């Protein structure tokens, strides 16, 4: 399979992990931190499931670039678990194969982006401007937690234009089946999610719950008792 390079397009993806409507298992199943367990309706995904798909995702990345020279872009705060996972489990498959006339795989990046306020869109994506002219000529593996209205890796990805980047390709954890959706494809994807306001796994609601180990839908107590005041 070659390098992807139609950003938004998902070219050639293999299909996610589907996750029904119904999926999910009740709160007692797993540990969850004891005060977050009245702001949740279920786990949706577990914290097993996600590290067990990543890890296949590193397989699939691994399958496509071989011993190609990229650069992972994480797009902070959200992705952190999932780029964290990726990181593990690249460096493990590409290392446990290395001989000594070898060389690194990829080098690793930070953008922090931000556009939600609760659980809805604003429709401006702020961008923390790194100087990004390091990536010129480079394949770049952007990682991102979940693909939702698709605005951020639209934007995102016209603002890396300007840095002449030689092929852009995604990968995500989740995507949601929402009418919101514009179309947005990655190249690599872990889960489709139903249309709800998923928590856990870095995923936060107004900064809370990125420590929960698990998936977890978010009730309507928690979505009012951490709703935001500002911005
Ligand atoms: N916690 C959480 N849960 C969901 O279901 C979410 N859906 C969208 C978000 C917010 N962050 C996402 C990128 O990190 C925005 C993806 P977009 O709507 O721009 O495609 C989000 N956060
Ligand atoms: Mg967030």
């Amino acid at each position: 399979m070659p390098i992807p390079n139609n950003p938004g397009a998902g070219e050639n993806a293999f299909d996610p992990v589907f996750v029904n409507d119904d999926d999910g298992y009740d709160l007692d199943s797993f540990m969850i931190p004891a005060h977050y367990k009245k702001y949740l309706t279920k786990v949706l995904v577990p914290n097993g499931v996600i590290k067990n798909r990543i890890e296949k995702l590193a397989y699939d990345i691994k399958k496509v670039y071989n011993n190609e020279e990229f650069h992972i872009l994480c797009l902070l705060k959200g992705s952190r678990g999932f780029f964290t996972a990726l990181l593990k489990h690249l460096s493990r498959i590409h290392n446990y194969s290395a001989v000594e006339t070898s060389k690194p795989l990829f080098g690793e990046h930070y953008v922090r982006v931000k556009s939600y306020c609760n659980d809805q869109s604003t429709g401006t994506l702020e961008i923390v401007s790194e100087d990004l002219s390091c990536l010129k000529g480079k394949h770049v593996l952007i990682v991102e937690d979940i693909i939702d209205t698709g605005k951020t890796l639209v934007k995102f990805c016209e603002y890396l234009k300007k840095f002449e980047i030689k092929t852009v390709a995604i990968a995500c954890l989740f995507i949601k089946r929402t009418p919101l959706w514009n179309g947005f494809k990655a190249d690599f994807v872990g889960f489709s999610i139903p249309d709800h306001f998923v928590v856990g796994y870095s995923l936060d609601y107004n900064e809370i719950f990125r420590d929960l180990d698990h998936c977890c839908l978010v009730n309507d107590e928690g979505k009012k008792k951490y709703k935001a005041t500002s911005l």
